[PDB]
């Protein structure tokens, strides 16, 4: 039911090079930002991480892929947006760590307490604090948790796992770096073991590999994880023609959909950026991956699954989706990959909130864990870092650059960015807030105990 | 009491390190964002601009200045939040340039019009658009001009010239660089020339140096364009006992304050970044100016000053106050110095609510003109270009990085950034807009037929 408006246009409306022209308004706003505001309850929410996704990583993708007076229909169209701030702690003394990883933010989301990098579920004592999808499961409600990570990365693994450190992938690497979390020395096990315990109705993403290992104590010792999952009643499916049959997923049937040994393939290609790519190299036009294909399900189509499965659940649902690899092409220093794992992203979006005009009581937030290192410059820059040309939809040439580090991976970096909602309890993500304010956003409009 | 609220208090509420104790809300925003929401005419507009102040400049200061889970209590405390794209155009294609200089971006805003990089006040056309000062003046509402930097300067130049280039200051410069405009010619003038022709009520900053210059032509031929602004009835002011002795700025009694002979003094020094300076160097405690002085007076002082003459007039005021020196600082990879003219401005910004709280009918809006280079990174960075570690409130170190530019200067960025406002028609701010969206919000929130 049509109540609260979803940004149907932000585009420049004309020319832009006449008055005017590049105006993304038409009229006042003040009505149609009252009719977005109403503080009934969520029913359900649907939060989208783009991991890495800063307001430069917004912009940059943009301009390529939509023309820098473009639109996108899904992450510009949320109408009420602010800035959060997502530093981390350092965790021997506790005093702010003003960059943060993807751990120690997924966790501030999800648990509602700030953590040091590498943490998952845990704060700076190593304390287990409950997240927001297992309140969620433990109040009646439906939870999905999909990435296009493998699912035991720490964006989608804060969800449902408690350890010390985000390596913890498996048994191997838990007896290794989180003995305390081991399953053999008496503790909850690995990520993939606790995700396997925590029993979202529906999950999706790559990370098939850890899968393979078999666990050292319990009930299903010598078994290897994914027997597990079988012995446990999981409907386990691993590409899109097994995803589209799938008819239910509960607690009776839950459903784990593995589609990658380790990360699900990025959109585009294209090179890498180079030092003085700009000056030295001719522009890049990026491409579709040839590796996508119609037997991998893509985020949209996941998303959009997720949502049909969950929405069966009168009570309401959870769901958090990730655009995972535009973070992981920015460490790579690639424009094509990043920029068309952010479109990707903008599909999920569109699905999330098509889905939630319709049904009136969703609350949907987009927004990203961390800011990242991404910048555009003029065209002439003459930068120490890596830089390319590439040749965007509005016949022109934009400049990329990557110049915070002379390692293999470019850096995450400290900046506030943005954070967008529609729907019930929206108006808490506008002005400053804290990415810790969001765990408590969304317990509150849920109704949380 | 003040309907419309400023934000009183969105700092860390309590222990960073337990749960909740980096929450930044006390409570659900519904209420207070509708109370924030009014259509009423803006009886008056105060528009701050940071030059270069991108959301990362912004959290690198609060971090410092008032640590990470601190608050500006001007920067941050405007309720409705959004983020523009400030793109120019290439003059010979009309196409988008992604990143644009002040120039093009100050014209985008006071004209509603892009155009190409060192324009002011004039489009791709090299045509003349009037500028949202010029107009508030034509309707017979008072007009302020205020900036740190020399007031020939693009940001607060673009409010009165009309130039092909932002390079012609005075006569020479426009008699060389902008043939078509210099008097001589026929043509308006150089900056200077017809920023006295605009003859704003109010004009303070530095840039005295042009003045001593003398007309090519026209009716002040031979004198200087300072013996021109004393021969045209303007008040001239040099200090800061002279300037807090006005009583009154009107059309027959301008007032010209002339603070410093380029640029106004910054408030804070310290060492510029270097190679490694974050591994090679110790942390850096930021140093108070020594020269800033106590007879200059400060932007917050000009704000104040310039908010009391101007509110004088019944039918209303425009005022634009420019933090000019944080874009300068960052260009020479300055942290110290960036920081503390964010500091400044966010002390005018204060100015400015508190008087727009009180007054109730008056629209503050603080943003950017663009993007910058700096970045908050790791402390361990290992970066190419020039970086420094700082010892901020919070009693830790924070890293920043300018890694754009091997040149003289860092280089601006395209990102998106925040745009935030207070007061009637605010919400014209929310969502994606553009920068010239801001021209035609001023426009019409002030009611300019
Ligand atoms: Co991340
Ligand atoms: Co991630
Ligand atoms: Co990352
Ligand atoms: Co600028
Ligand atoms: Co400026
Ligand atoms: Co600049």
């Amino acid at each position: 039911t049509p109540e609260m408006p979803v940004l149907e246009n932000r585009a420049a409306q004309g020319d832009i090079t006449a008055p005017g022209g590049a105006r993304r308004l038409t009229g006042d706003q003040t009505a149609a930002l009252r009719d977005s505001l109403s503080d009934k309850p969520a029913k359900n929410i649907i939060l989208l991480i783009g991991d890495g996704m800063g307001d430069s990583e917004i912009t940059a993708a943009r301009n390529y892929a939509e023309g820098a007076g473009g639109f996108f229909k899904g992450i510009d169209a949320l109408p009420l947006t602010g800035q959060y701030t997502h530093y981390a702690l350092n965790k021997k003394t506790g005093k702010p760590d003003y960059v943060t990883d993807s751990a120690a933010s997924a966790t501030a989301w999800s648990t509602g307490v700030k953590t040091y990098n590498g943490a998952l579920g845990v704060d700076i004592h190593e304390k287990d604090h409950p997240t927001i999808l297992e309140m969620a499961k433990a109040a009646g409600l439906a939870t999905g948790n999909v990435s296009t990570a493998e699912l035991q990365d720490a964006t989608p693994a804060a969800l449902v796992a408690h350890v010390t450190s985000r390596k913890c992938y498996g048994p191997s690497a838990t007896s290794e770096k989180c003995p305390g979390n081991a399953l053999e020395k008496g503790g909850k096990g690995s990520i993939t073991e606790q995700l396997l315990n925590a029993r979202a109705d529906v999950t999706l993403g790559g990370g098939a590999k850890t899968f393979a290992e078999t666990a050292t104590a319990g009930e299903w010792q010598g078994k290897t994880l994914r027997e597990q999952a079988q012995a446990r009643g999981y409907q386990l499916v691993s590409d899109a023609a097994s995803l589209n049959s799938v008819t239910e997923a509960n607690q009776q049937k839950p459903l784990l959909g593995l589609f990658a040994d380790g990360n699900m393939p990025v959109r585009w290609l294209g090179p890498k950026a180079t030092y003085h790519g700009n000056i030295d190299k001719p522009a890049v036009t990026c491409t579709p991956n040839p590796q996508r294909n119609d037997s991998v399900p893509t985020l949209a189509q996941m998303t959009d699954k997720a949502i049909e499965l969950l929405s069966k659940n009168e009570k309401g649902f959870f769901l958090q989706v990730e655009g995972a690899s535009i973070d992981k092409q920015d460490h790579a220093a690639n424009p094509c990959g990043q920029i068309g794992e952010t479109v990707d992203l903008d599909e999920a979006v569109q699905r999330a909130l098509e889905f939630a005009k319709k049904e009136g009581n969703t609350l949907v937030i987009v927004t990203a864990d961390h800011a990242h290192a991404s910048q555009i410059v003029a065209p002439d820059t003459k930068a120490p870092g890596l830089t390319q040309a590439l040749n965007t939809k509005d016949g022109a040439v934009m400049v990329m650059s990557y110049g915070n580090s002379e390692e293999d991976s470019q850096e995450h970096t400290g900046s506030q960015l943005r954070i967008a909602a529609y729907g019930p309890h929206a108006a808490n993500v506008v002005g400053l807030t804290d990415q810790t304010d969001l765990f408590y956003t969304m317990k509150a409009a849920l109704g949380l105990k």
